[PDB]
């Protein structure tokens, strides 16, 4: 019988954790035994008890790798947890090593298997573990739950004795996985919601939820002249917004600037900007990572850490991700990694100590 | 021949809105009208000055903004500072709640002013048009759900992804009014699976109209036995709400408990509740007015302000609700207050320093 560990989460304001209570009871059930540290649950309202309830052996952290054959995290483990790793023992969870450059050379340096969440391909067959659309629909939702809680105005129409009221005009920029549950969720609130994406399927996708795609001048490489007619008609378009969610980012880069200040300039006083991309710098000129500013009446917010906030259907949904991903990792119960599939080799950034992938290497 | 209104900056811990937006103000002046606005006043409505001056209205001063004015147009009720710059013949127009604002009545019947409470407007279809209550409640209800929304740690709507189906939050809103209807109507568009209670049939009906579903309770005043069967019957349909919103509030008066110790007692880690009821102590004994506060991982928030949240659309229909109660107060540009109209009577509070309201008489004495 294999053993599963889960820690409790200790990077500032993370409040998910790997696994959940009904997700450890379906390994157990399997064979599996599943260690869970003392209070791991508690930032997503998992008491001590559910996990026990749930077969689990729920434990002081220091004693949460011994015989863990499996640890399951969310982001990656401190040195207090690598430094417990048993050999060969494989480590799956969120490693982003841009952000975590010392975290990863301890592992390295410790020698571990470790399987990096954010790497698991975008094939059909491996939905059911990406672990990056789970958490980026978990963020689109609450960016446009903060949008209406953060904007001076109703997203709704609303008609009542004392007159009539337009819906709220919401435009997401950036129509991916987070984009796309923005505009889902914004459009329920009753908002007239406007869809701007360079991809015309990203387009479409916002069309079958109801938001008017944005179209420019030159159809979804530009000159620089086509540039200036592009960025106008853009402007031209975000001026007329009450809200304004914004979620590009490229991997390991700075977030691409959707917003300037010549579009900020444009905006009426009372609109709201939730900048999703604060983390890698914004897509906002404006945004502070982790603050709301208000600047000539736009107030613009840079969530950090939305994820956290929803961390108990955000946990739901990771560990579901680590279940159907460990499918590839235990068989009846036992330690048995299909090394030759896929999903593994995609994912896997280091084995037995072996870094193998370039970027971070 | 024709009046002035003025418009003050509100000075309230928290005030946002402002009494007349310049959509409004254009109308009045419009109408034949002048209207003052003091410098700032629309700032926390996201209102400038330039758009007030735009619509036809006079920026000035604080000092300034009570100098030949007949009628004061504001949110909240207007602190000393105005009160001793009121021209006699003067009428205030706004909220007063003068349990919380005593003093301040009192310093409006040493003036001798003449003051007509909006929170008085009476509940005819004739008003329905001025009715500040209610559409303050809208923006509140509306805030609620947001608020819940914001504040639980689950999502509220039915998802199904490649990683599982992920049911809706159960939502209660208890107190189904005005805010209450807003509350279940958003919590509604929102995708939770939405459970209404109110001891009224007609607010229950409402709410099964706004697709809820009613709570229905064993007994159809009532004994001690019967409060015994009907509260354990409630507290059972509350231990299994993902989020409850409490709206019940009674005029000058501490708020009804809905949620007791024994039932909070029985809500699951990470429930949140919305308690609406905050500014007269609350439907929650959790509650702590002003703050979010925790308890066995229980989420219990108690908004002071929500519609200042709101303050764009809280300021449109509240302007509107003074812009229509004004066809009482302003005939063809000039002051022409209707004394003998029901809806003036209703809420005229003072004339003269004259106090005409019962519970407010009992006050001061």
């Amino acid at each position: 019988m294999v053993t599963v560990a889960v820690p409790k989460e200790r990077a500032p304001g993370e409040r998910r954790v790997a696994l959940v209570p009904e997700v450890v009871a379906r390994l157990v059930k399997g064979g599996a035994r599943v260690r869970v540290e003392r209070g791991a649950g508690e930032g997503a309202y998992h008491p001590d008890e559910a996990y026990q309830e749930a077969g689990a052996e729920v434990v002081e952290r220091g004693e949460l790798l011994k015989g863990a054959h499996l640890l399951f995290t969310v982001q990656p483990p401190p040195e207090d947890l690598i430094q417990a790793l048993e050999p060969g023992a494989i480590v799956v969870g969120f490693v982003q090593p841009h952000k975590n450059l010392e975290l990863v050379r301890a592992l390295q340096a410790k020698k571990a298997t470790v399987i990096a969440m954010e790497l698991i391909p975008r094939i059909t067959r491996a939905q059911s573990m990406d672990a990056l659309s789970s958490q980026a629909t978990v963020a689109g939702y609450l960016a446009a739950i903060h949008a209406a809680r953060l904007s001076p105005r109703f997203f709704p129409m609303l008609t009542t004795a004392a007159g009539t009221i337009r819906p709220a005009k919401v435009m997401v920029m950036g129509v991916g996985v987070a984009g796309l549950m923005a505009i889902a969720t914004a459009k329920r609130l009753g908002a007239q919601v406007f869809a701007y994406d360079v991809r015309k399927a990203a387009l479409e996708q916002a069309l079958s939820l109801g938001a008017k795609p944005i179209e420019l001048p030159i159809s979804a490489e530009l000159t620089e002249e086509e540039k200036r007619i592009q960025h106008e008609a853009l402007r031209d378009h975000v001026a007329g917004m009450d809200v304004l969610i914004t979620t590009a980012q490229v991997p390991g880069r700075r977030a691409p600037i959707l917003l300037t200040e010549d579009m900020v300039e444009r905006l009426k006083p009372g609109t709201v900007v939730v900048d999703l991309a604060a983390e890698s710098g914004g897509n906002c000129v404006l945004t502070k990572p982790g603050e709301v500013v208000e600047v000539r009446g736009v107030r613009v917010y840079g969530p950090l850490n939305l994820p956290s906030e929803l961390s108990v259907h955000a946990s739901e949904m990771y560990a579901k991700n680590l279940y159907n991903l460990s499918s590839l990792l235990i068989e009846k119960g036992a330690f048995a990694p299909k090394w030759e599939d896929e999903i593994v080799r995609a994912a896997l950034l280091m084995k037995e100590g072996e870094v193998l992938h370039g970027p971070t290497k």
